């Protein structure tokens, strides 16, 4: 089946502004996890026409990948830091609900999700 367009990444119409969680998120968060060694299926949208996924959009409804989190924050898409926080979230959700425990996927999801945690851990606060 198709691929649905990629999610809306810049708003001309929605409001922006530039906090330090947010700057937080851009810088250290989406930075760190982009290199991790397992990011490589989270670095864009699921490509289910080349990877053979028919039924994946028919179950994931609300997708999300990095490489359209990148984008949301550097058009500043995003009013708060728990706007960005809920699409990393999704994005793993999404990747749980499709695969099985213990699938490779779900194992580099896992992975990527700790580093996640342990960054959002040290958010600063929004001074
Ligand atoms: C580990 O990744 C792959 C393994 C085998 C073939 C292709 C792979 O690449 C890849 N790229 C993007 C997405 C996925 C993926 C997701 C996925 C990835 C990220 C996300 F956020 C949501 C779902 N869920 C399942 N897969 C594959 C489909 C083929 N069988 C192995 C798992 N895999
Ligand atoms: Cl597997």
């Amino acid at each position: 089946s198709m691929n649905p367009p990629p999610p809306e990444t810049s708003n001309p119409n929605k409001p922006k502004r530039q906090t330090n969680q947010l700057q937080y998120l851009l810088r250290v968060v989406l930075k760190t996890l982009w290199k991790h060694q397992f990011a490589w299926p989270f670095q864009q949208p699921v490509d289910a026409v080349k990877l053979n996924l028919p039924d994946y959009y028919k179950i994931i409804k609300t997708p999300m990948d990095m490489g359209t989190i990148k984008k949301r924050l550097e058009n500043n898409y995003y009013w708060n830091a728990q706007e960005c926080i809920q699409d990393f979230n999704t994005m793993f959700t999404n990747c749980y609900i499709y695969n099985k425990p213990g699938d490779d996927i779900v194992l580099m999801a896992e992975a990527l999700e700790k580093l996640f945690l342990q960054k959002i851990n040290e958010l600063p606060t929004e001074e």
